[PDB]
């Protein structure tokens, strides 16, 4: 028997929804869920979604608390709905998907993914839950993660990191690297070879290779020589140009990371959602240099170097498609006299 | 196991809360409670109270659906709280009392009136409920209604009319005239002799006496003659004076009713609540005569006659005090040369 | 180029969305849509739906303004979504269907019903629109209305009445009686024989048969005589029993209508939606008789007679099933010694 | 004469309510109080309570700005209401108590604590305000703080820290250590001997003894030897076990403090209120180790050592009651072969 | 053609309003603007103003993204409205001015500043926009900024810093020091000689002279001797007195900056708006010293020293008017025996 007061009971006594018997008095006022604790109302939940307050509350309580793929990954694979769990988008404070299966009676389009309503949707399945590998086999459309081989299914090895309760991390006490599988129209699909973005914070940025350590420690000229990068415009692309009114380049998160420890800047996240390429309106506090749409990607610098050096430098301008986080990312490559002028995630 | 979804199940299937088991999907958006019926949301309750929406929804669902005293009667006797029921105030679209006893978890102060937190409050007991007559006996402060005699207690006979689901009616298939008994600090009270307002509507006003019939039928001068009312200013007080900018008199509901059938007027009910005396901002549409605060009471005309004929007409102005619906109503009485000038419920 | 301001221009100038070009200043405050007219704000739409205010505003602006089936008829036939129109549900002040097709960008699931996302949904096609008869032929699941014959398809004749801008009427200057055709999984259905509710109002109730006239005019005993209805409990079932605390019978709208003209009563419409059977919490103001869930259907009296006279009166109680408005309505039939005791739409 | 505009006046010109003459134009929109400053609206207050916006505003303005006991302390002593002041709960952004005495006409259950309505409630009295010691003597239920001896009243010495405007601190320019007194039913109650939690932040944690300094500086093995703690499971209890998927132990705030300066973690405060024991859903960023209900207490480590070493280690499992912040805190003590396995605040 | 969906389009694809063709689906719910990105609603904007949500959204999108004067400066010059741009107040999350000219059809009092409605208002003009110097010449009231000389107009050199997207900065890639001009009633006004506040953060405070570097590094006694400040009460005025319950002095932001790096304090910004003098309710965490209205100004310490030493020290108390940010700031100067007791921005 689901109820608001039982959802609330579970949150108060178990920290999330955990299937327990019980009820607690709840008051709902506008978009906030409160519970009575010793005479006074204590806030349990502020609805930040476009769902009704008591609905968002139930889905948030019912959020998956195992490590799970980052929303950008699910999105890039075309996931529409999850089987019998909620993937909570901690970057949006909302569910990652509009509807549920077997979670919540207001949002459920089905109780079980085998119901035919679910066949046109890409259902996300979790091989760590009993029975879910088999439901993927029977689903017309789906994405499946597992911790091991599935007999006959050709795997795609996922990123090292996963999200655990909004914290992105490479697991040591828990597994966060999954096999990925995808089906379109009953047909298992070959996933493409791909790079993976590293999901690091500007605040907490830590290098993950010698080349990255070198980039952070060395001066610009010295790194560019040491890694034989002359003619590839890392001065514009990665390090950034703060000399003009429009801020030049600065498209690699490590490059922002470098600049941040000298002087701060403002980054307006004006479409705040998880995604492989992010767009910020950036203002440099030291110089006043700025740029309205500054696209930024967190590639391991090794990977970025590998990507740009693979390029034919003989055309003035061309679209360069690179597979990253399973999606195809377009870059613009501008060349002159066989050297790179600029190379950036193409603004769409 | 109280829940939002179970209360909603009871509403949907039984029309009101009925102790049934079951659940239905509920969504709450601002102040409105919806349920899903075949995939579309159906509005089930709009909160018009100062309570949280889900709390108000439950108390409304749990309203007393038997004929109960009108709220004005309960306020006049000083009722603070009800025993194991909710008296719903249909004039305020809200509960009649702040707290509850054995009704709802967010608003309960106790689960039985015997608890000590209740001793100071005047608790309303309904003799029609097994065991409440005996709870009243052991209650320190309380008001009690019954349908027949209570052994060892002299009764006060109530109004003929009661409220059944917001309809004020004199019961023919059910009993609406109660016995009333009251206790302060352990001591049964003698309730004062009292008149009762008649609780009638302007639109569907019916006379309840030959004098009231004669008043609706006869012309002004005739009536005042037949009942020897020369010098009592019923022209001003009951018939109303619409010849000057400030509307004159018109303090008796029957006199509004008479006027309303010939020509309409606005009654602005600026403190919308149940009360023995109502104040209206009246605009007469035919003449433009108006009055900001026109106090109005629905007394049986004969009772109003009896009251006005029992006053000393020999002082210019004074306060005249009348027990009505068990409360003391002050009237201003204005006289000149031993005839009435005006006489109106005091605007205090 | 769809916009909030253009939809508002269309409302202001054409009364509804009409494809015109133009813009007007719009402000949105909570759930209300305003436009500026000579420097003051004029309210243009109050959202009473679970949709976002601007989304609801647009779907309402885009409502079908031709006579369309009543929502109860469409629900009974299982319509999920409409083709390139919005059926507006005037009893719920909301759209009849969750999603749209070719109507509004925030709610569209497709732009034409031929798209594959639509195949599973029962799509409502309006033969009066060029090309929709042929879209229905190629539709997997669908309901279709037409004004005249469709070649190669046997029709089901609908109710005489349709909804034009929330007014349910039998059309004299326009046609309201449609042909109905239905398809599940590619296969044209034979629609069942059915009665149709009459969709009439308590206030403005008109008879549509000599029996209905005789019922409104004659006294109870006379009528029951003229039509040989001894032993069918029309006293209880149609005329209503107001002598006990629980109101007795009163399940036929014509019987409410008769009572309403002599004395009034409260009908609490606690699930306000369009449905073939309505449940009301009724309080009779003259007697105080009442019933929490009084199920009410507006059947042509003669049709109700025909139904009750076609039952086996020889079992104490059983479920009686009747096709009405294309859906199966369960009735409880209660009998003793071969006469009817009661017979009411099942409270299920 | 109280008014919204005068409350607002005081806040603008005095920083809080200070009894001053004056008014300023105020606008209220939804839950925010604004004032006009030179043409534009400036936000004064966002209602975060379950009270009406203008009510919460007045109570917040009227908040006590002297050092006052922490809400957890008042709660543990059963305080229901304060005499002639508002204790503002800065952890809840709301008043610590539902009602007032002599503060606010919407929330006042009385003007003065001697009114009999107040007798069943534990009224908090402030010996630093004239007359309040005497009101405690006359109150049927109460908690009193003073800065010195009260003749005849046996004191309880309180914690060193108090809250001054939401900042918890041990006063140097002001006194923050009070005597505590409590009355139940007219009878002064012996307060129990008790420990006091230290109220430190994870962010700003500072040790307060050699043992705490040693814990922060030394390695685990070294401290455990230096303070002769073998067999007491500080490895699990205080230091924490991040090696498994469920995070083990970690129940002392200093232990979290230690871990925080190496690698960060997430602590969801999912019942956000002041209390002696706090429950967090914790995710370790380095390892992915997590635990849904991780109870944490800030005891001076000396005190924790004193507590655990006092225990009989010869039973597999037993509840161990310790008085802390005047309340009785239950611990679970799990032992094996005369050494501690675990010891944690019992989850209720 | 303006529209909500086109404003939203520009924000999504350009980071702000940029005049581009296009539309995106938008949902508005209460005070938040959302757009659909791949099935889910992404928040674009939370209305923090007292304007309607979709209005504030448009004005915020249309905010000036060039360096512009700080709101405190515009306010001190009496600016009421801007010509054909929005100055966004990032400290209030709202437009700096109530109305617009040529920006937004809901807020526009005119299309062009020459319309006579604009003549009584001080219109802000931006010499960097074509045609705006000339509109200032024709305006009856106005404030104009330029980057260079305007023929015949006697300039006032502004502060070195400007606001670029909420970041206050002295421009290196962009110009942030403007000429200022003002007209009252058709008459260009002499702007006064003035000091300028430095607009630094407590968090990010950086000295800007040897004297400031000395103040931060030296001990109190040493600086006061080195800069020959005996008798001027910097001990009270600048350094602050935390020894009593009322916190003494502490009126220079650099003085707060000094204290902050030793021990933290709380500063309640209780009128949160940009202004030359700021008022904080300050609580010192170390000592519990506090003060309800502590006025603070960020003058370059050199300037403050220059100001106080200019004073006649022979009167017990006098108002001392100093021009700062073009406005006249009142100080109270309290002297005794020819030495300063206190000197603070006069509380009004
Ligand atoms: C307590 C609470 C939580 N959330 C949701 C969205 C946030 O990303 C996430 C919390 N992240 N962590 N740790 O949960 C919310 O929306 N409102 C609330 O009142
Ligand atoms: C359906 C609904 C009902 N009520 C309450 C208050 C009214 O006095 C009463 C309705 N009166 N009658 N018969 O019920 C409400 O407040 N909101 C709602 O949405
Ligand atoms: C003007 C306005 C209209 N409606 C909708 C729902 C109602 O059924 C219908 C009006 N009925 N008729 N004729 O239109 C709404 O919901 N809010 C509004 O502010
Ligand atoms: C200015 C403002 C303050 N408060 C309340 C709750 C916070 O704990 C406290 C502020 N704490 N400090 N310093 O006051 C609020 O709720 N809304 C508001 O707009
Ligand atoms: C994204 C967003 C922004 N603002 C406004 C007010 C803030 O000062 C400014 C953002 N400052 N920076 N970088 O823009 C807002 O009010 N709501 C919103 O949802």
């Amino acid at each position: 028997a689901m109820s608001l007061e039982n959802v609330a009971f579970n949150v108060v006594n178990k920290g999330h929804f955990d299937g327990q018997q019980g009820e607690v008095p709840v008051s709902i006022i506008n978009n906030t869920v409160y519970t009575k604790v010793d005479g006074v109302d204590v806030e349990l939940f502020e609805n930040k979604t476009t769902l009704p307050v008591n609905v968002a509350f139930e889905l948030w309580a019912k959020r998956n608390i195992k490590p799970v793929p980052e929303v950008k990954i699910l999105n890039n694979l075309g996931v529409d709905i999850a089987a019998n769990t909620v993937i909570w988008d901690y970057k949006r404070d909302a569910p990652a998907h509009i509807s549920t299966i077997g979670v919540c009676s207001m949002t459920d389009i089905a109780k079980k993914p085998t119901e035919t309503i679910c066949a046109p949707l890409t259902v996300f399945f979790d091989g760590r839950v009993d029975g879910q590998v088999d439901l993927f086999r029977n689903a017309r459309n789906g994405v499946l993660i597992t911790e091991g081989s599935v007999k006959g299914l050709q795997p795609s090895v996922g990123p090292k990191q996963a999200s655990l309760n909004g914290v992105t991390l490479i697991g040591e006490a828990v597994k966060t690297q999954f096999n990925y599988y995808k089906k379109v129209d009953g047909v298992v699909q070959q996933l493409p070879e791909t790079y993976f973005t590293q999901s690091r914070n500007l605040q907490e940025f830590k290098p993950r290779s010698q080349m990255e350590i070198d980039f952070l420690e060395l001066a610009m000229d010295e790194f560019i020589e040491r890694y034989k990068l002359e003619g590839y415009a890392f001065e514009h692309i990665v390090y950034g140009d703060f000399s003009h009114s429009q801020l030049g380049g600065l498209h690699l998160l490590i490059g922002l990371a470098k600049r941040f420890k000298e002087s701060p800047f403002e980054l307006e996240d004006f479409i705040p959602m998880d995604s492989t390429v992010k767009n910020y309106f950036i203002t440099d506090a030291q110089t006043g240099s700025s740029k309205c749409v500054c696209s930024v990607i967190d590639l391991l610098l090794d990977d970025f170097v590998e990507i740009i050096k693979s390029q034919d430098l003989s055309v003035v301008s061309k679209v360069v498609k690179v597979t990253i986080d399973y999606t195809e990312i377009s870059f613009m490559l501008w060349c002159k006299d066989g050297h790179v002028e600029t190379f950036y995630p193409k603004l769409q």
